[PDB]
């Protein structure tokens, strides 16, 4: 709000309305709240002391918080999770909220369907990105382009190739999101230390009514599977599963980015339009983000070697922040990489100025296969060709002009049993080997399949 | 072996680890495993119809394991080329094959295939070690399921849990290790023959144009590598994700054991529980130390896979050459020492039952207000009563430095008339440890053992 | 702040409202402007035709910020800088011809961040003095108060109350050195164009050479600085964020150590926070991630090609603030907890009481052998009151009877009774008050004298 | 070459990469060395002082022979002991003098000093010698026009030594953090077990100053200026974040110039040393490679220090032994490398001249305008026109793949006569290069040379 204060650009200039809302106060207070409702719907069904107008009270009190009430009962009550079971039960059915449940029934599985909530916002988006470069690799799927290894000149390869192993890189992405949101788990009610003492308490010893309840509950929450073994909180090894996932999606958009600005500069490859000289800055803030990424896996490691026993209260204020600066974070970089797959532009005749200045370096192997299949000896061949690159490749680096190599073995006259063959020896078609086809199967077999739940 | 004590000695390779994955990461392994895949590249290539006889397959296959290594690291020298040098030392001791080995196929053909076989293994080797430690503290959690022991938040005292209980996080945390190492172990895919820039060129070549020959030659190898799956999309080498996707478990299972070994330290102080054999808990303190490092070499990955330009770049080579190797080094010297924690993990019975005595009166509290409606007593003049007390006992054995007087303070005080002869009942272990022994029980035998059971052998 | 959207913590729940403002979008724009007014000032000087006139326009309009309008020039001219240029020349109309004037865009955003970082490290400094200057306090009382020594986390040889304190000042006082010289050493950008090279300055003064030498000495006194780079490419070198970052996630490190330590004290009861040990938790967890920081800029300056790529912009806009912001909190934190740590000495003896007998034993041996003893016929007499004590305390649970079992032997009568004066807790801790006095007056003090 | 079967796993920094130098630095034969050459001062203070210790020479002689089995098998029955034992008995006459009243970490604590600054020692020559190559240079191509890159777009005209400044300015803040670090290295001395002194005032008899005086002795003879007053058992953790902070800046350093000379190779304007036609940057991408591991380094000592508990505790002992000996092995080999590239730079200014004359036309429209308001033109129409035919020289290149026409378009326009004759002046590349020159000459004198001759 205020330009007095700082401000988070992850908050207010970067990231998705949508996944802001998530991480917010507004939807933490709902969230609480909805947690408290099923549990007094769980509890009644068991059969403790709750009435159907205390729960259809509560039913229509979810989004009506007092937020100046609710600050200022914190500040004076100190704790956080008592001070909204005040403000709930004023405009409200105040006896029966929280009750047998401690403070981590609230703030611990609500962080776990916040958890949920951003993955579930992130799988479409990488989906569409996917999907947008798929047809861009499906377009330029034989268009040829010089290949680089060790970022100098090699055996050339296509736009569309190249533009797989980007698709590749975020299709092990998307399955890695997928497998972890569905493997997440709830914590339930779990009490103090995880050993749930005071809702057998209030069951009176009864052992199957306390894990009916957490089936039940769990249920409410939508997850399909609940923790048995807790601490007081759910393991903080969960928080390095999905900051891991991040982290390598982090990894695979920078390597995805570096390659445009390279592409950039060669001037093959350019960002969409709304000049000359134009910045790859979208890109570039990718990678910027992108690094961030995968600074804060480091953040959830630390903290889950150094909880001691059933819990430590250490983890609370790294997890504040590092949890939502990773979603934001990968929020913010797929709403930036799926404006930049909208429409790559791509320059063909550069492309082909590339490729007509390295490509016969080599094709100088084709030649002199070509002269044995018509009666010339390779020893005496080979001598001969790797005499005239060497004059070629003077002009080009001492020289600076553009390269003749081709010209050379025009006015040679040992090389006349060739001369009607050059223009298909050099067909740069006849050099990408099979990278249409490996686009192709890779496509049909991998990438369309896995985009298929995702149509919408 | 073990040089000469005049160099630098790497303490992960003598100090620490077992054999075993020292061998895998070794010299000769990573040789004959390069003569092994161009053995399965010319029995397919022979398949294939590309002029490869029976007697230069018997010469190759007899010589896997006659590999000199001087001569290869002095023609390395002066070919200028690693792989170039092992195709002409191979050649040397099979005359007949020197002509066909390495037919059509680029470097990394051995080079990167062989990590590919490095890792596979380097993790099968592991998932046994991880899941006896599972076992054997399964076996712990069994005996002591049922031991009242004071549970710590803040690392401060509250509501009792069990041993066996607190054993079961530990387990949890290692069974997901297990879970995630298999994944992983299960979705690694061979790289197979792919070309210097992965458009398979040179072998198209070789078979002339014939495209479905190149295809049959890549399932071939891969089948004979013992892969379910083979890439279609390379570059030179596999895509570098696949070393974040494998070291972020082991950095994950650093982080589990960091935190089991930090607790058996803090137990080792509270004279609560011991290691193996005033004791040091070096053992422990060794599995931390370690745990850290296998933490910290996550970002080798995460950074390599950043900045890999196009289709390969060389500036991961070396990085690889120490960050893999060492992971699992790591990794394996952990779970060997950790294995020797888990085996007979002592616990002080008494020990634990005075700790818990000294506090339980301070949550006992509540049980009694409850129960003093018997006669009854007001809820909250009773409130008030024996908060007090609690006052006056909190003070003795804190700025005092005492023992919990509070018993002592109730059962002569006449207010609480009739509670006195039900206290003992009122103040029993078990009756504040909740359901955590039926946690354990349900536990292993739905998550536990199921996960265990491929492991019998 | 917004409940409907998220909001930092940081900046509305733990760091305070100086070091906020400091990364505020006011401070930032405002010290643009500041910056505009002394390249003018000083381009008045060289000779530049500006009136006096201009620069008072300037002068006075300093705080006069539009984000609104400067917001909606962003949007379509795609331009942060050229932005509030023309937002600055709409509320001064007749200094708008030279507001920027030969400028590149790193003379504002540039410079701005290299005084917000060294006006940052002047809020953490006085802040790390004023910890230190309170442990050093309670470093002198508990000076020779003896407490139970801790290796492997196990008992030893008994030190100093006082003493252990010192092991976290003196990590705190390296931390204060390490920021006093990034401070100090830090230098000003100054003007170099969009390269480095000066040459849109170099065109504007016509050639004279002598003249753009002056005006980056100019700028560089006026912004207070007493050193700006020779060489720099569009921007400082990135190396400068890892040297900062550096010294404050070593002492992320510290700031850790000393709040494990009494977070484990709490535990045994020997110390307490000031009120569970929930502040030493804060401190921990925002440490924590103080150290993961570090990575950040080290990636960043790794991948930085030739003269500037902009793949480093949106990660220093999140790492520096953090950082700051977050050392800000573990500081302001650790003052309330240096206020009011709680030493209960009873409890500190009694854990002494119950394993200064299992480390007094030499002693009793060095005392036995002039009274005429024999040097095994007492070793073994003694380590066998030893054996049977460990079980007693291990595999009985109770206390520690060795002080007990002197009139059970015989053997040991010519000791009797001029102890306890060989079981005192002071004639085990060494050098430890010595130490504590030496480190104060050599170290310490001096380092905070000019604070 | 160094020792090793290929039957067991050798680690590269020590086998493969580094020099012999520094691997002696961190062997066991130069640790236990040390050991005995701690324990010779350690006696001959005490003596000093007035303990009974006669001539001393035993030890003198018996430092190099050193029996590895014999401490092996002391190190089984019982490291520390089993040295004293060890060299307690090659020394007959000396055994009760060895190690008295001293604990384990006396020898061991500040014997990793001891290695820390003779390996910084080794480094700073080495990084000395690298500024001074790369100086050479750097003055060797002052006044080389090359084209400027931001966003690794063409941007102003800068030179071959100014981008080289770039890089010795890093290297150069390098050598100031490492010759800080190393010369406010702080020695242990004589501590105890938890460092409060106590064995060794019982040893002198309850004497405060000579305990004092033995501190500073064995501090001077180690070669130290400074001991450390407060410490616990070993000295404090914190000088393990300090020292490998700045070995990763230095990685981070030499990452950059690494990749920069990797990105001027496939520009063809710069190459590494000889002794075609492709060849590979390889060495800086060995470089690149180690650097990266030198700067994952850091977390190590920084967990470390954050979890050490009171006085001391043995779980740094295995983490130290491995991220202090890797990071000066490491940075030791990347010197070594980094000094070869700095060995003949291949600098091919014809190839530099022709990327400036394909982007330089476009930079150069402003002094053109200039030059026809000075003879009598409008500045509207000299814009306008000069405008036009920039975006027809932009389409040649884009979307033509051709060179860049824009001055030849100027030349035979008639509108351009007044300034024809100046177009050879009008586009010099070395008007274009601002002070580039004359800062790399100011560098140099005021920053580099000052700095160098300590090292000289």
């Amino acid at each position: 709000g205020s330009p007095d204060s700082y401000r988070s650009p992850l908050a207010s200039r970067y990231a998705s309305p949508e996944m802001c809302f998530v991480f917010s106060d507004r939807y933490k207070f709902r969230t609480w709240r909805q947690l408290w409702l099923w549990l007094a719907e769980a509890e009644q069904t068991l059969g403790l002391p709750i009435t159907d107008e205390q729960i259809r009270e509560m039913k229509s009190n979810l989004e009506n918080i007092d937020f100046k009430m609710a600050a200022e009962e914190e500040k004076r009550l100190r704790h956080d999770v008592m001070a909204h079971v005040h403000t709930f039960g004023h405009c409200c059915a105040a006896g029966i909220i929280h009750l047998g449940a401690t403070s981590c029934y609230v703030g611990d599985n609500t962080d776990l369907i916040i958890l949920r909530n951003a993955l579930d916002l992130l799988l479409p988006k990488l989906a569409r990105v996917i999907s947008r470069l798929a047809d861009f690799a499906k377009e330029r799927a034989s268009l040829p382009t010089l290949g680089f290894t060790h970022f100098q000149p090699a055996q050339l390869t296509t736009v569309g190739k190249r533009c797989c192993l980007w698709i590749q890189d975020l299709c092990m992405d998307l399955q890695n999101l997928k497998r972890v949101r569905d493997d997440l788990r709830f914590r339930g009610v779990k009490g103090t230390t995880g050993t749930q003492a005071s809702f057998l308490q209030l069951f009176e010893g009864d052992d199957h009514k306390v894990e009916q309840l957490d089936k039940m509950v769990t249920e409410k929450a939508g997850f399909k599977r609940a923790f048995i073994i807790t601490g007081q909180t759910y393991t903080r090894k969960v928080d390095i599963e999905v900051l891991s996932v991040l982290a390598s999606l982090g990894a695979s958009v920078h390597k995805i980015c570096t390659d445009i600005r390279l592409l950039a500069n060669l001037k093959e490859m350019e960002e969409p339009f709304e000049p000359y000289k134009r910045n790859p800055m979208r890109s570039e803030r990718c990678c910027s983000l992108a690094r961030h990424l995968m600074t804060l896996v480091m953040d959830p490691l630390q903290t889950a070697s150094v909880q001691w026993f059933e819990r430590t209260l250490d983890d609370s204020a790294n997890r504040r922040i590092c949890l939502a600066e990773a979603f934001l974070t990968a929020d913010t970089i797929l709403n930036t990489l799926q404006n930049i797959s909208e429409g790559l532009v791509v320059y063909p005749k550069v492309i082909e100025r590339r490729i007509r200045q390295e490509l016969p370096f080599m094709a100088t192997e084709n030649i002199i296969m070509a002269m044995v299949k018509a009666g010339g000896s390779r020893q005496d061949c080979h001598e001969k060709i790797r005499v005239l690159s060497q004059q070629a490749a003077s002009v080009v680096k001492q020289e600076g002009g553009d390269n003749d190599l081709i010209e050379r073995i025009q006015v040679d006259a040992y090389f006349s049993p060739i001369h009607s063959q050059l223009d298909h020896l050099l067909d740069p078609s006849s050099f990408t080997g099979r990278a249409s086809q490996q686009v192709q199967r890779f496509l049909e077999e991998e990438v369309y399949p896995l985009l298929k739940p995702y149509e919408s």
